């Protein structure tokens, strides 16, 4: 039994029984199981693009080709083998032995590692590509050599790993069908050098069948940390004391960004003033208000996600320029100049040559906001003209259309979401190399092609993360491209559910003291969750 | 342990631990106590005014002072003791020996008990008062002399009298500090004469602390059956798949009168013109959609409850000429000609001798949507030049101005709630003894005096309840009266609340099925809670 008073429950995150702890597959293993167990060489902060040190004291690039970290001094595995730079040196080194690693790619552009003390990890990089770097820096479990090095392929890629041999400040315990236990790891290594000790003894990640349970638990007070997409919020956090980052609308951070794909190989959509007028007949205000009751905030032109790093490069005189804003008169009129007009009388335009047009808006059954939002936008492409209908497939194919380019107009927020840079933001809309993939999973499902994009998005990720006038500049140049040809159209910003109450646990991160981002999603814990642990103080 | 899909959860009555189970204290004793465990002569359907035999097999006034009940064959006591009419004559013989019983009243007009067999039981009544009997014919539950002949004043009155000797459909299980268990009994008499049995095999009364608990369970599906005064329905009934009685507004049925007494001793409220202008200058619209979010119906001039039997002998005419309505501009006017006029430029009217005025409006701290409801008739009142302030003493002092009539303006629902007769409603707002007594319980808490009233309450007591006519007549003679001189205003019904969930139990009453009062209120399950027992279906 674990006491009340010493336990913090989250939920949100945990959809299937617990049955694999494999840092490896760090998002398919159970959340918690990196940030919790194994320990990354930075924190991340997303609020505000703020690296800080953990496994690693410092990172720096000595010069354009060469990063050195210095991990701290007294680092140790559970079981008391010291954590040196031979254990970074062997997560990455593992990856090129074995491709099948989510992170190999890393070394196509990194030569070799030199580790000449302990403590000193040296990258030799043939071509630095500092915005993908960036994200290794705090995704990347750092991993024990000692335990995995004479491990086969299947093994590493595969295997379970019950009970995780980690660094961190807690330990795998137990788990059933519902709920996965961590309790806290008492000789932690980062108390001793750290100074921190997260304040629960036992993190318990809770695994629901539905928002009615997940509801009911925060009311009941048997749920302490929430990331469930409630919705409701405003009368629960009028009559229920129930606790969002935002006092008043949004009420959430933002945290992904939501828009519409269009298919750039299928006329009319392949050509981009039509897609500009699909663009300005669109109105995001009633999906904001009548659909999530304010719980969401509208997306600029360029989709830029507010409390982000990425509002440091924001191209603002491209975006005042070439953004474009909810204008049905003049899609009326780009359709007309276009061609595009009513030949039969239905109220609905034709093609040039007289051809019906009757386009299909796509989100996965289900997904009832989303559901809600493609119909309202059905009727205001019917208002100037242009004839819509709703298609519900469910997830897998909805996925499968995603990633083979198998759609007319499709709602998404898949790679939208916050990170350490706006290159991941630009490499989803418009990833060159979906042209020539029958599936592309990394974004561009529309299959939009420009001889510039290619060249920016390269160039901009071998911009160093610090030269803001230049990330600037480049985030504008492909800003000025999204907007020009609108191969995605963003709409608004998918929010960080984020409800919490205080009858055990105290002292949550919100707007007045934002000083973590509230993330329990599997190898987020490093990006704020756990600094959440570490401040947590008991209730009354 | 109980198993679930065998076990029915109820909550909304109990608020103290379970402690006691005394028939003759049947409002304090657990919820449940009678009902379940104690039966009655008779069901009641308030929705109706329908009585069904229950103990009886029938009822009747043999001749204007004679009232003959039969009993069904049959019954017995869960010890196999043969309940008979000598149960019956008991249960009203001891109430005469020991007056400091809640019903000893009725030998003011009860002469004696005759008992011609084991099945027959004869009322011979001194004076008989029809609609007061009609109130205890289902109300009082059925004791067994076998048990308590012997037993002297402090225990018949005092005794906890653990696990309960009945003859009804349960018997007392078990209890904790949170919660009361019975379970079914298996040879009830009534199965094998009126072919009914409960569904559920154990029924569980939850207590909790607060509605945030409340709602959790009804969310997590612990709870089936809720009578908690829970806000925020729609967005429940919207998103969170809850049931109410309705399926739009008001939702809930209707159970008591809401309104203001007025202090009818103290000057200016002693003048009926104007108790008026306070009527007239109200306009409860904003209270029902504001403050209750439509989930209360607004009540009319009588302020009759829907959904009652009190319908049945409504005074149409009467209301129609003599109800008042809001009307601010008649108020003032109203107020102009009795000589309330503001003489200093404050806004505020003074006396006709240019003093000031300023009414208190008064409920329970605490009390959080009559407390709303109190501040918008504040500032209504501020308009038509009458000053006013509310006030908020706590639970006692509130109960204690009440029975001593030293308020202004009261927010009341004492002795209101639906019942078998308007004669509670008349009863509750006129009681006529109040002005001989330094405290009233029962009613006209701010001393009314009316030479007629006291006649006609008298005159309808003791009508006939099937005499539809005269008794809809009396009523509109009382109703004139009350519309007239307005010593109590009506405002709005508080709600029935009743939200269930399917997820274990199914076929609950509601507006498409109106087959039961869903009420789990101490003393109340005779009146529909536990035929809703009977007619429960497992879910799938
Ligand atoms: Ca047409
Ligand atoms: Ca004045």
């Amino acid at each position: 039994v674990l006491e009340r008073n010493e336990t913090m429950y989250y939920g949100g995150s945990l959809w299937s029984p617990p049955s694999n702890w494999n840092p490896f597959t760090p998002w398919n293993a159970v959340p918690g199981t990196t940030g919790l167990v194994y320990e990354t060489m930075f924190f991340y902060d997303p609020l505000t693009g703020n690296f800080d040190p953990w496994l690693a004291e410092k990172g720096e690039w000595l010069d354009s080709k060469t990063y050195r970290v210095v991990l701290r001094e007294g680092i140790y595995w559970h079981d008391n083998v010291p954590l040196t730079s031979e254990d970074v040196r062997f997560t990455f080194e593992i990856a090129k032995k074995y491709k099948g690693i989510h992170y190999s790619s890393v070394w196509e552009w990194l030569d070799h590692i030199e580790t000449p003390d302990n403590r000193t990890v040296i990258f030799v990089f043939k071509d630095p590509r500092y915005h993908e770097w960036n994200e290794l820096l705090y995704t990347l479990p750092i991993v024990p050599k000692h335990i995995w090095e004479e491990k086969d392929e299947t093994t590493i890629l595969q295997s379970s790993n019950e009970y995780p041999l980690g660094s961190g400040p807690y330990v795998a315990h137990s788990w059933d069908q519902n709920k996965m236990i961590f309790e806290r790891f008492e000789n932690w290594w980062g108390t001793k050098v750290m100074g921190v000790k997260p304040a629960p003894k036992y993190v318990v990640i809770v695994r629901v069948l539905s928002n009615n349970v997940a509801l009911g638990m925060l009311m009941k007070g048997e749920l302490d940390f929430s990331n469930f997409m409630l919705p409701g919020v405003p009368i629960l956090k009028k009559v229920y004391n129930l606790n969002t980052w935002y006092d008043e609308p949004p009420y959430h951070l933002s945290s992904t960004v939501v828009g519409l794909f269009l298919n750039a190989r299928k006329y009319p959509l392949s050509l981009p003033e039509f897609r500009r007028a699909i663009a300005m007949s669109i109105n995001a205000d009633p999906i904001v208000q009548r659909v999530y009751e304010g719980a969401v905030l509208k997306a600029d032109p360029l989709g830029f996600l507010p409390n982000s790093v990425w509002m440091k490069y924001y191209p603002k005189e491209v975006v005042e320029k070439h953004g474009f804003k909810y204008d049905p008169e003049e899609a009326k009129s780009i359709l007309d100049k276009l061609g595009f007009r009513d030949v039969n009388g239905d109220g609905f335009r034709e093609t040039p040559d007289g051809k019906p047009i009757k386009l299909t808006i796509e989100c996965p059954y289900g997904w009832t906001d989303w559901m809600q939002a493609i119909q309202v936008i059905v009727d205001q492409l019917k208002v100037v003209g242009i004839n819509a209908e709703p298609y519900f497939p469910d997830s897998s194919k909805y996925y499968e259309n995603m990633y083979k380019g198998e759609f007319d107009i499709e709602m998404n927020a898949n790679g939208t979401g916050i990170s350490s840079t706006p290159w991941t933001y630009f490499n989803t809309i418009f990833y060159p190399d979906a042209l020539e993939s029958e599936f592309s999973y990394t974004g561009n499902y529309g299959r939009y092609q420009n001889p510039e994009v290619e060249s920016l998005l390269e160039e901009l990720n071998r911009t160093p993360l610090d030269n803001v006038e230049k990330v600037t500049e480049l985030c504008g140049k492909l800003g000025e491209i999204l907007l020009k040809d609108l191969p995605f159209i963003p709409l608004w910003y998918g929010a960080m559910a984020f409800i919490t109450q205080d009858n055990v646990w105290t002292n949550w991160p919100n707007e007045h003291n934002p000083y973590a981002w509230p993330c329990g999603w599997a190898n987020w814990w490093q990006t704020g969750a756990l600094k959440i642990l570490f401040n947590l103080k008991p209730a009354k």
